[PDB]
């Protein structure tokens, strides 16, 4: 039988974060160690913009944010080949497949933005995709996603200028439709077999049932407990994601734990519901499904008074619910899943677990049987 792979989401931090204690300095030692823990899929940032543009070149970042863990708090280099190669062929080497997807880095020459027409962005992935078969890798390859969260201003600002009245999340507008389907065609032309799609994280899960967008070989999809009911869990924090000041943090350590302890059988019921209506929605345009950002709170990191607790009973909760409805061909139990997160990469009974469930969860017939385009990613599976 075809089983569900144990997904974690290294983001742009496998290349970035690899200053001394950063977490990921070491890859053989931090793969051995996601392996220990069950793990066998890891979703990354490929990097594409730059690696089209100058691949050995030694880029200069500029950050994303100071106040979280994931990549670079402050300006940093990197030289994406032959290092993604190399982290590839690790992969490789342990049976770990490997997703790919952009957050469209911006380095100071800020190169992402040229890509401003569906057509230079695939040509963009072709690039790319030539880089990792080069080296005999595309087969490490699980999926391609040719942008996180599309279509956020933050990862998609070359088509966020062109089309400034979709707005953040609004993947299912037609500019937006009509961008993805012209992209994806053009990679089909050199990788017809390769699943491809693009990551959401809009709430209204039921938007795939309304549009047509069979042009995506599987979803991708964004899910916290913080986030539902229009981010009521984060109105009652006083959480807004601030990417540079301290004082939404603050208001983490003050009141998440205890917003939630108030009532988590109602916090649990948001979260499981919406993985039933996105599993729902699956089956219905039976469609695999993957979800690598999850399942509580959006941003955490290891901090005084903040407690791991009640952020890994969610996510338990979340990955054993959605492992149980058949629909999720990649599972991950947090988007906290990386060396960087002592807090939640320590407990290593609590992941092998939570991978085992994952790893021997059946899959649903709309997938495994007749279903042509599924089969794409679980042949690679």
């Amino acid at each position: 039988e075809i089983s569900p792979r144990a997904i974690t989401m290294w983001d742009f931090s496998w290349l970035e974060r690899r200053w001394p204690g950063a977490g990921y300095e070491d890859w053989d030692q931090v793969l051995d160690e996601l392996s220990e823990r069950g793990y066998n899929a890891i979703r990354i940032d490929a990097y594409p913009h730059l690696i089209a543009e100058n691949p050995m070149k030694k880029w200069l970042l500029k950050e994303v944010w100071n106040q979280q863990d994931w990549g670079s708090p402050d300006m940093n280099e990197v030289q994406v080949q032959p290092n993604l190669n190399l982290f590839l062929s690790k992969c490789k080497e342990r049976d770990i497949k490997v997703g790919l997807s952009s957050w469209y880095r911006l380095d100071v020459d800020e190169v992402c933005l040229k890509l401003d027409t569906p057509e230079k962005l695939a040509d963009c992935w072709l690039t790319i995709l030539r880089s990792i078969e080069e080296d005999g890798l595309l087969d490490t390859i699980l999926y391609v996603d040719l942008c996180n969260e599309w279509p956020g201003d933050s990862w998609a600002p070359f088509f966020a200028k062109t089309y400034p009245n979709v707005g953040w999340g609004n993947w299912y507008k037609e500019e937006s439709l009509r961008w993805m389907k012209t992209s994806l065609e053009k990679m089909r032309q050199v990788y017809p077999d390769m699943p491809f799609l693009y990551s959401f994280d809009h709430g209204d899960v039921k938007k795939y049932e309304e549009v047509d967008c069979s042009f995506l070989d599987l979803y991708e999809h964004h899910i916290w407990m913080a986030q539902q009911n229009g981010g009521e869990f984060y109105k009652l924090v006083g959480y807004g994601y601030n990417r540079f000041l301290p004082d939404d943090y603050k208001n983490v350590v003050k009141n998440a734990e205890r917003v939630y302890r108030e009532r988590p059988g109602y916090w649990q019921k948001l979260l499981t519901d919406k993985i039933e209506l996105m599993a729902s929605v699956a089956r219905k345009n039976r469609r695999p499904l993957v979800t690598t950002e999850c399942w509580g709170l959006v941003d955490y990191k290891d901090w005084p008074l903040l407690k791991w607790d009640w952020v890994k009973d969610l996510c338990e909760l979340g990955t054993i619910t959605a492992a149980r409805t058949g629909m999720w061909v990649g599972v991950a139990t947090s988007n906290f899943c990386g060396p960087q997160f002592a807090g939640m990469w320590r407990d290593v009974e609590w992941h092998k677990r939570l991978t085992s469930i994952i790893r021997s969860s059946p899959l649903d017939e709309s997938l495994t049987k007749n279903n042509e385009v599924a089969a794409k990613l679980l042949k690679r599976l």
